[PDB]
């Protein structure tokens, strides 16, 4: 091979995924955190491990970069610590959130070429990459991560900004809600350490009920839905209706005091904002992505809820890839490996010729 490996970096609100184009999975995943004492800067797992003696910062808390000084440190960490490569020696494909401000796109571009001296780079919308990973160029993606969720209609490879909806309800909120209801049950999960334990309980024992009320009735009259969970100190606790009550908040945000529409309604509203001529393509190609869409039963629940909102004559299909937790990264690996994509990279030459604003033309 003549070309060096290209890098794929998925910038997540909670976890960053990094690896090499062509691979089937990211080589590294770490917390999008930077910490400094209350070694001068700590990034990733280490910052989390030593959080006790540090003040943590979340530079991309809700999907959008808010502090470029710390984001630069996360990227430095990604190259030198996680992937152990020199960025000046490899093209880099970066991901961005839907509705990312134009100025931010230019900033990312300038930093890659001027700070890291990348030989080439490109930036793609997360939702679009997930759709690519599913083998489609048209459809609507419901991306629910750690700090944010989005419904992104995509037609012929292009996201439709006017129809994109943002929901400030995701994995983080669900974890805290589970801590709250488990505490109401009689336990006590309130500390940061306990938040990590509940996050684990959430990822392992929660599920989306097909019918909330029926599930609540079953849990109230029997122990058939109860599951045991063992804490590190040996204590075994019981999780009952909390298993499905937690993710139910995605469909009924009021449980969290939020007036926002649930994910099914948000998906429907995005589709309705699109040209009537492509709505059927979206209904027939609703793809789920992100860690928060991993709950067992979520696909069937979405199918049921969307069917209730859409015309009776509409064909509804929910696609839930088993590997959807990393579909963004995988889509990037696929894209960066495409023969026709090689001409699309922004080269250092092109950057020197046109400057940061070239990103709008090259990465439309
Ligand atoms: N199996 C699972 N069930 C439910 N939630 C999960 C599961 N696996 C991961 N999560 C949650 O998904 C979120 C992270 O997903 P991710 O798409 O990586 O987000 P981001 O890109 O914003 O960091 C976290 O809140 C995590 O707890
Ligand atoms: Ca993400
Ligand atoms: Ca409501």
């Amino acid at each position: 091979d003549e070309e060096v490996a290209a890098l794929v970096v998925d910038n997540g609100s909670g976890m960053c995924k990094a690896g090499f184009a062509g691979d089937d999975a990211p080589r590294a995943v770490f917390p999008s955190i930077v910490g400094r004492p209350r070694k001068d800067s700590y990034v990733g797992d280490e910052a989390q491990s030593k959080r006790g003696i540090l003040t943590l910062k979340y530079p991309i808390e809700h999907g959008i970069v808010t502090n470029w000084d710390d984001m630069e440190k996360i990227w430095h960490h990604t190259f030198y610590n996680e992937l152990r490569v020199a960025p000046e020696e490899h093209p880099v494909l970066l991901t961005e959130a839907p509705l990312n401000p134009k100025a931010n796109r230019e900033k990312m571009t300038q930093i890659m070429f001027e700070t890291f001296n990348t030989p080439a780079m490109y930036v793609a919308i997360q939702a679009v990459l997930s759709l690519y990973a599913s083998g489609r160029t048209t459809g609507i993606v419901l991306d629910s991560g750690d700090g944010v969720s989005h419904t992104v209609p995509i037609y012929e490879g292009y996201a439709l900004p006017h129809a994109i909806l943002r929901l400030d309800l995701a994995g983080r909120d669900l974890t805290d809600y589970l801590m709250k209801i488990l505490t109401e049950r009689g336990y006590s999960f309130t500390t940061t350490e306990e938040r990590e334990i509940v996050r684990d309980i959430k990822e392992k024992l929660c599920y989306v009920a097909l019918d909330f009320e029926q599930e609540m009735a079953t849990a109230a009259s029997s122990s058939s839905l109860e599951k045991s969970y063992e804490l590190k100190d040996g204590q075994v606790i019981t999780i009952g209706n909390e298993r499905f009550r937690c993710p139910e908040a995605l469909f009924q945000p009021s449980f969290l005091g939020m007036e926002a529409c649930g994910i099914h309604e948000t998906t429907y509203n995005s589709i309705m904002k699109c040209d009537v001529d492509i709505r059927k393509d979206l209904y027939a190609n609703t793809v789920l992505s992100g860690g928060t869409t991993m709950y067992p039963g979520i696909a069937d629940r979405m199918q049921k809820e969307i069917t209730a909102l859409a015309p009776s004559t509409m064909k509804i299909k929910i696609i839930a890839p088993p590997e959807r937790k990393y579909s963004v990264w995988i889509g990037g690996s696929i894209l960066a490996s495409l023969s026709t994509f090689q001409q699309m990279w922004i080269s250092k030459q092109e950057y020197d010729e046109s400057g940061p604003s070239i990103v709008h033309r090259k990465c439309f």
